[PDB]
């Protein structure tokens, strides 16, 4: 009688409307499962706590990723942003990543939209504080309200909430987010399991009143034109760029003055808090700051590059010291926020918990901070929840073809000390792992997945056939130039890789060009960088060896000869799936993995 | 060092963003007071926590009075509606009242687009838990933050939130709302000023899946065509009509079964007027076989239906079981429980009906803190407080409503005069001169009061008075025109006026005696109103006569009632306390005998 009936029963839970949830929630329904999407206020599904932007130096590259497996990310920003540019663009198009600013309420309302009308999907406002497990397999879900919900996998995504503490000043205040409430409950049963908890805190600056601000003086940042798109799906399709002229706004720079810093000092790894910095870095002068609207309807200004957990007089007192904020009045006051979160090294690089089968954990509970890293994870384990409802295998992402993976392969593997940011992680593929190739990267699986439908991979097959006839094509016509006083026959392909754009090549030598906007891009880039990837991908070939070396879930380290105890105790506790994972792992020793890979037979 | 800068310092400041602190805050500030409003969350500005509907029996006039006086309720709907019609259709257009349904979602945005973009409003997310007294004067509000601001005026408007408590079931949750937090501080300010705090409590139906509910043998409930707006001064301008064929949606009718109500006694243990609670309802009305249930969509975008008539504080298992007995609902899903929200309120018989606290100068209460539910009644006492405060803030007079010409001002006189047992709903009040105070003139009785503070524009006020130029000029025009008609095999000789109240519209009397006719729509149709109920107006007039002299008798805000003779010691007692500011006023004290308001007219020499 406390159990819900059977029209209340699903085959994946997901707590939490965040930016991991969603991504989570929406992934499982469109593959068929029964999914309840628990939040704790229905009207905050979707929405942006900190910075109004989607996208950044690796940020960028995630979002198309999580947009070509087939999740809603990408095409929300598509549709909601107001501006958008790619950052980096002095360096050639390998090394970008696009960044576009948010209208945080239309951004909200496009997610509780979608989420909404998403067939098999049902959203719950109820707080989660337990969840049922019945022989380390999850069975069910417990609410505040003394209720209980019949699943097969649950998707833990409870951000900032989990035991959430506000900070300003020497004030504490219960709450996940500034004027929201907490979770609570649910922290009892990851320690009546035994699970490791820490808690992580991070700050936001203050939301400023945009007509008590002097913007004259001030140097503006704009978009790009034409600017960037991050869908691949959206008009127009197929493509990465909006057509030119696309109506966008602007941000404005300032800067912290000595004034600034004293004001700081007197009311005193990766700590953004500007309080922090300053303290970091005594030598910097002035540190930089982007003035963001908040949409196009409010009048709310994000101080990027301010955040703060300072008590609120001090606030005022040192945002007014920032040239143009002489007498700026605050909307909303800067604060910090802890809560808990379950090491990542408890979960496999499935997100799904080593100690509990059913479970899988993202976003921010899951030791990271950031919208894109939190909906990056999300759309994993919502795929793996949904999988193992299917009684299918779980899959991941390996970290040489995507960032994604290269995120949760850090999480889980290396473990977190802080809060887990997508820029400080080190691809080995970096020249691979790009911004404009994406879809080529991840398409397959997402409609392997059945995210993507018929008709969406379909364009994927034809457009990566016509990028390799291109090549194959260019790379056959020959050309001769005069180089210096003497001459030579270069193939088109070989010119790419001597500054020479396609449209150079047509201009110059009369050659035809790929109509389709991206395979005539795409196939640009791929001859440029042939060179290069072709020399990454030698260099790491005993890392592909590795990685392409699986270890049996069922393998008993204890029976390897010529292993170390104190590997075993290790190679125990992180059960690596491939040899290539097992040799991330902190401490492990290049001799273990020869004992391994001789005990593999290989 | 914890007092805020100049540039935060105040006229005006108003604890809360709901139906009364918007309608409060938007006078203050247009009325050029430096307002600032706070909030727990900004993103919930203007949000509907009930029912996703305005208007009503009562409520809808008083919509059109807040929109005649310049504030924002009635744009709002007009803007975000997806369904209008009127009530009581077959009654004659006095007793008409409109009902719209709205887009939740947008109506929120509206509210909070309009709020950010008014020039010298300020809006500030921080808990108030303290407002600073100087004298028995509101000098300045203090933050849970540690912070003051400088103000000279505060309209206090909580909510549902001062200390708020959920109720489902067993459970008790602090909180606001569901899903949000309470405040809490600012109730000690009232207790350290010995202010009487009451708690009252309301619940609300849960929130249904749509795709879960069967429709196929629900009877549809659409809007009218056309169907009515709320504002006079929306698109058509000057009119309360919206043009033939505007989209709207439908809402949809079920009924409860004997089954449900077996459902709810089974699960009903026993504790010690109006009590909209399904569960309640059943138990003080024992022999109904059924009850009406509406079923109307929260906005277009949404799959979430408001079942209208299903408030409960039931357990979440229970709420299931009652829920899916219900036709149509047999296999449908909630999204968001049914519960009851339990608050502080201070009675309304602390203030004048000015909305101004007796025991201290600049201080005003609305809304639900104020003993009201629902929003219309929050933003008609909220229009009132936020003029009022305003005008403390300049150090001018603070007016009322008198309640013989708006249904707001009848309201605010009952919280005042009879205070409050539970909740006040307008549908309870009862309107001595309720064929003066109707739903199409809101504009005539209140456009002048609303320009003269400065909230309607000069052009605004403009337009009302060529109107009521041109509606004087017709009725002039009617009654000089006679005709001639045949009552049997007789022939009398009325005016065109005189046939408006025997049963001929100005449609019929064109088209049968080829008279001309109004062409703005407002003035067309308000001359056959007018005319129509001219007889009854009038008779309504003259039997209130006496209680127009006792309303119209002013009572000096210095008096000492201890020095007026020929009144009782019981009756001095309920003078002193309710302090009333006429004699009319004070005639509707209860306890009050014809005896002491002689003796009260007598001393006031009359
Ligand atoms: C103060 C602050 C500072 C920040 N600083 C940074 C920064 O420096 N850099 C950066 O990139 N990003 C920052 N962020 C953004 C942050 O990463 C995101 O706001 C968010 O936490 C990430 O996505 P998520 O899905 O994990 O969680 P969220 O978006 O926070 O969502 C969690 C969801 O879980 C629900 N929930 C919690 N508990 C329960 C329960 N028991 N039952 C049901 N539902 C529940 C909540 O209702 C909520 O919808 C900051 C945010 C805040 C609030
Ligand atoms: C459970 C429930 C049942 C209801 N039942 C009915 C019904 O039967 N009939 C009907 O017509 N209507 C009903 N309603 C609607 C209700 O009348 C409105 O939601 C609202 O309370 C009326 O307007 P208001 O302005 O007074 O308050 P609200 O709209 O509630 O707004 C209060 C505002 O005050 C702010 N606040 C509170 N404390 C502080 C503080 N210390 N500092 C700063 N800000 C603060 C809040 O953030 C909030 O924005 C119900 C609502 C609820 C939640």
């Amino acid at each position: 009688s406390h159990m819900a009936w059977v029209v209340d029963e699903f085959d994946v839970v997901v707590i939490g409307g965040g930016h991991a949830g969603i991504e989570a929630a929406l992934a499982a329904a469109r593959m068929g499962a029964k999914t309840a999407m628990f939040v704790l206020n229905a009207d905050t599904i979707g929405q942006m706590s900190c910075n109004p932007a989607i996208g950044g130096i690796a940020k960028g590259i995630v979002v198309r990723e999580i947009d070509a497996l087939g999740g809603e990310m990408g095409k929300a920003i598509d549709q909601t942003g107001i501006q958008f540019k790619m950052l980096n663009t002095r360096k050639g198009k390998a090394v970008q990543s696009p960044r576009a600013q948010a209208d945080k309420k239309r951004y909200r309302e496009y997610m509780k939209k979608v989420c909404e009308n998403q067939e098999n999907l049902y959203i719950k406002q109820e707080e989660v504080v337990d969840i049922i497990v019945k022989n380390n397999q999850v069975v069910g879900v417990r609410t505040n309200l003394g209720v209980e919900y019949k699943t097969k996998a649950v998707v833990v995504t409870t951000g900032t909430f989990l035991n959430g503490v506000i900070y300003i000043g020497d004030k504490m205040i219960p709450g996940g987010r500034l004027g929201e409430p907490r979770s609570e409950g649910l922290s009892d049963f990851y320690r009546r399991f035994d699970f490791p908890l820490i808690r992580f805190k991070t700050g936001t600056p203050a939301r400023l009143d945009k007509r008590t601000i002097d913007f004259s003086a001030l140097e503006v940042a704009p978009g790009d034109d034409p600017p960037p798109k991050f869908s691949f799906w959206t008009e127009p399709v197929g493509s990465y760029w909006f057509p030119k002229g696309k109506e966008q706004v602007n941000c404005w720079i300032t800067y912290t003055t000595p004034k600034t810093h004293e004001i700081i000092r007197k009311n005193l790894r990766y700590c953004p808090s500007i309080e922090d910095k300053i303290v970091k870095f005594p030598d910097k002068e002035r540190h930089q700051i982007f003035l963001e609207p908040e949409g196009l309807d409010t009048i709310e200004i994000y101080p990027n590059g301010l955040s703060t957990s300072l008590p609120e007089e001090v606030q005022w007192e040192m945002y007014r010291s920032i040239p143009g904020l002489e007498n700026v009045v605050l909307i909303r006051p800067a604060y910090a926020i802890e809560y808990d979160v379950v090491p990542p090294t408890e979960l496999y690089p499935t997100l799904e918990t080593k100690k509990i089968r059913g479970l899988f954990h993202a976003g921010n509970f899951n030791g990271t901070t950031g919208y894109e890293e939190a909906a990056g994870q999300g759309i994993v384990a919502g795929i793996n929840a949904a999988l193992r409802a299917f009684g299918k295998e779980p899959i991941y992402l390996r970290r040489d073809e995507s960032y994604i993976g290269v995120m949760i392969d850090d999480l889980t593997t290396k473990g977190v000390t802080e809060p887990y940011r997508l820029f400080t992680s080190r691809s080995e593929y970096r020249l691979y792992i790009r911004q404009d190739n994406a879809i080529l990267r991840l398409a397959k699986l997402g409609r392997e997945l059945g995210l993507l439908s018929e008709e969406q991979y379909k364009l994927v097959k034809e457009l990566e056939r016509e990028i390799e006839k291109w090549k194959e094509f260019y790379k056959s016509e020959r050309v001769s130039v005069a180089v210096g006083g003497d001459t030579r026959s270069y193939s088109v392909a070989t010119l790419m890789t001597m500054n020479y754009t396609l449209d150079d090549v047509k201009e110059k030598f009369g050659y035809e060009v790929p109509q389709h906007p991206y395979v005539k891009e795409e196939v640009e880039i791929q001859l440029k960088y042939e060179p290069y990837i072709e020399r990454e991908r030698k260099l790491n070939e005993k890392l592909k060896k590795l990685e392409d070396t699986k270890i049996p879930p069922d393998i008993d380290y204890d029976k390897i000869p010529g292993l170390t105890k104190e590997a075993r105790e290790k190679l125990k506790k992180f059960k690596p799936i491939t040899v290539g994972q097992a040799s991330r792992i902190d401490g492990i020793t290049p001799a273990a993995i020869t004992a391994l890979l001789v005990y593999l037979g290989k």
